[PDB]
């Protein structure tokens, strides 16, 4: 009940990269370092496995590994959601009954991908994992190829395990969920500010807090600054160039926070791409980034690409 | 070597995306399976998608995946082309499930582009890259799914390998005639425009859904010529398979039919009661001794389908 | 540092898994079992052991069922993972799983049905000693090999090394007990006088799932051979068949636990059953775990599970 | 009524050969090594493979590299000689999944061991075998040396009701063996050094042979052509050697030294030392070369040649 208005309180949530050593097994070194980071740096929430956690990349027994880890390190100090969603209802029932187990605050839950389902069947999958904890419900048509419509997410809203909407459509659809007091956390980092300020978000789940979270805090708290908005667009431009997390992946390792390690299918951003990320850095500030080394270019051979991970 | 196994699956015009029916509590029914694949055969289908979005791979552990192929290749694959969608978003699963489906003989591989987790060109290239080379490929472009086009230059780059086949294209003709003017071999994904792919656009055939119910019909669409009559003919019955999401419809119908015992893996429920009295007109329209099955087509009661969570 | 915490343990439960009827875990009747452990004095929990039917439990509920333990309970009890396997593989990512989630340490079988050359079995403890702090168990009565004391007194020189759970006798728990190795006894019906005449620092026990408190007194108030004496009894119930038969048909008879077995174990009959109700009246069932009166059950109350 | 022709096809076997799993050097299956080992297992006389049991490392599998090894030996060589995938575990769980995807993929017949390490009742013993008996052809392994539980008669005479029950691979001795031959219960034994005396006095059906990896003709001719205390004598030394460590230690060495697998040892597994493979060279020029698998020249192999893998 409050484990639920505890998630709905939460401005600022980190979809955190999960960083791998060379042979593409994780580094939890790296990992326990960027989580302290966002903490430090006043991160609310993480979530665990997400499509900027290469999530659907990972094997079921590394995710909840994983997210059994961040509830045992530092569940005490940030809230843990973990992305136990899928196209499977068997899968998405299985990974949340697992993540609550082990004491994870809240699940992240897509509309089935892929393998796209009726209304009907939509509602469906929902009902089996809404009543077991605190649940974001994901909106994102542009990697699901399906609209979860108004009438899906009112329904859900009966249920009052369901915290609020991660909505990717747009400030419209946002505010269609906030004026009737539906919590929406925006999921476009270039839209967050405009989506906090003027259509009634509670916050971000946010990609570009992995590389300035101190700067994506301010815009979440400090009162509307389309100062800082536009000062952090270039950056935000320059993350979703390509498909995420292939930017966040490439930019973390540049300020040396992460190897330069990707499990296939994502590689890394080119030379030309690295040459403008040292040009962002140098103009925002290399202080408002994680890490303390020098933002570096990288050559091409230092990027390890694996596919048997 | 390789130049033969490939030329075999680019001979096929008739490839059946193959529905797997369940037993009451959610596991394969194996029984109900091996009748499905019986009746391909003898109406004319050359090949089979095992797993695919229609055979709800989607839903499947790797073990059953991997199971149903290599069970699909030892009772059949002497007499069906035998082709495992052991795609995946994740390089990993798509490397691993392709070597095992071909370890067990399987003839050809489904490789789509990642979804949801969607990659750069240079991403998707890097994908192929790893599964191409283990045998026969057909790259399957379905953007409406996936919500990334494989765009042509992607193609084009797989075609110098010898090991691609070819592409199962769901853009349209346009797309279809962009590859089959330069000698790439392209199946229609999309059965409402496999006539007028095939007999005008250069498609060899169709990877098809309507197949499960009307296998003859479809076998004559694609070998006989153009036939406008029994392509409009059809067009109801396509109509209504796609009105929700394949595969709820082509689900819905074989339970119908009888050949399909009325179980739902979810995320997907059958379609409601008004749809299923539409099919039973549609049977009668086209005639019962052109679909599957024996059994008097039945409408069914909402309360005759079971629906899976935990399988 | 870490390893002091799991030397200084005198009391540590080998804990059964309960099942729903369905076959998967039933984690409120475990939680329920664990709160009861940690009331009457369990230092310490074996999670996924044999007692717990580590060997039956998916990969994946094995790593959850650690991960919960610890997230649960581990501010107020060891928790020490069974992650050793017959497989080098199994054993070195079960084990960094393991840590990774907290548990406090893991415990290490050597190689069974595949069993190995001491070459061999040196190789295999090496990819796990380093993860963190490391029981070493000796059961040569199921690995059908014995870890000879050459191998013990060699890993003992690493610091990760915690000690040895050995069941082969107070012979052996004595000469590594007087040369400084810290051992539990794995036997019940032997852990008292290995505890009070053989150096041991205390027992990981089937038993204590039963009688919890009597277990923790046996170890702790001192030398006591008429409470040894009165749980003897018991403890040949327990062991007429393999543990875990013994115990499963014990906390079904108990209500703790439903009468819920995983094959290929299947309850002791119904004569055994009732032997069981006697013995509880004999010691005392307010001794006994749970509240309800203690049941007989009919051959038709257990339910067994092939498919889960 | 095909259950009987099934089963009793594999009653017929005399030479079983327990295949070993060869590896690249990072771990994963040599497919093509171990397709020119059943190859030669072929040509050589043997008329059913075990695919991963204890020689083939089945411990060490993941269930997808085992179900995808039984599924490839069936698809490869399934018309040629018999495949009876090890499908058993000491989880009845995990018994009833493997035989069933075993069976659905065309294996001839299982081979079903009692549980293990996790040892249950002679109720549970029974139970856990009713549960694959009925999915076709099954063996039933005793194996007390390695189990720590001898399937004592009563279960194996009550287990023999069921038509599935093709017969027992039997490791206590010829005594055992005769108690079972004798009430025409079928019988290999698991023992290399004893299989010719069971086979000519105590009435076993042949062997499922580690031995055969090395010499296959040898142990066909052992198998088929009548008594022969002189070959057998001859084979004594070179089954010595294959068992002063743990199998499969000395068939994964051997197989390395006669160049037919790669020096590749998944853990807990490790070679013979030196002064054994030098052993190994003198067993061979003994017996003559000819006899045994390969056309490479025997090597002794320098320890650095030898790559040890955990995390495969
Ligand atoms: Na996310
Ligand atoms: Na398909
Ligand atoms: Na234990
Ligand atoms: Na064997």
């Amino acid at each position: 009940r409050t484990n639920t208005d505890d998630i709905r309180s939460l401005r600022v949530i980190t979809a955190i990269k999960t960083p791998y050593l060379p042979d593409g097994r994780f580094d939890l070194q790296a990992y326990d370092d960027l989580v302290n980071t966002q903490i430090e740096n006043g991160a609310e929430g993480v979530i665990v496995g997400g499509t900027t956690g290469e999530g659907q990349l990972m094997s079921w027994d590394e995710h909840i590994m994983l997210i059994g880890h961040t509830v045992n390190c530092f569940g005490g100090r940030i809230k843990v959601i973990g992305n136990t969603g899928s196209n499977s209802t068997r899968e998405a029932i299985h990974a949340t009954e697992q993540g609550f187990a082990m004491g994870m605050h809240g699940a992240l839950h897509i509309n089935p991908y892929y393998g796209k389902t009726s209304i009907e069947g939509m509602n469906a999958h929902f009902q089996t994992v809404l009543h077991m904890g605190p649940t974001i419900i994901y909106n994102v048509p542009g990697r699901t190829c399906q609209d979860i419509p108004p009438q899906v997410i009112f329904k859900l809203s009966q249920n009052p395990n369901m915290a609020g909407v991660k909505e990717c459509v747009g400030n419209n659809r946002v505010e269609e969920y906030t004026e009737k007091g539906i919590v929406v956390w925006s999921g476009n980092d270039d839209q967050c500010h405009d989506s906090r300020w003027d259509h009634g978000a509670t916050g971000v789940i946010s990609v570009t807090s992995n590389l300035v979270p101190g700067l994506m805090r301010k815009l979440m708290f400090e009162g509307r600054n389309s100062a800082l908005n536009a000062k952090l667009l270039p950056l935000m431009d320059w993350l979703f160039q390509e498909p995420n997390p292939i930017g966040v992946n490439t930019a973390l390792a540049q300020l040396g926070v992460a190897r330069p390690v990707f499990r296939l299918p994502y590689v890394p951003l080119p030379l030309s791409k690295r040459i403008e990320f040292v040009k962002l850095v140098k103009e925002i500030g290399r202080e408002h980034f994680v890490g303390d080394r020098d933002v570096q270019v990288l050559d091409d051979d230092d990027f390890i690409l694996i596919g048997r991970y």
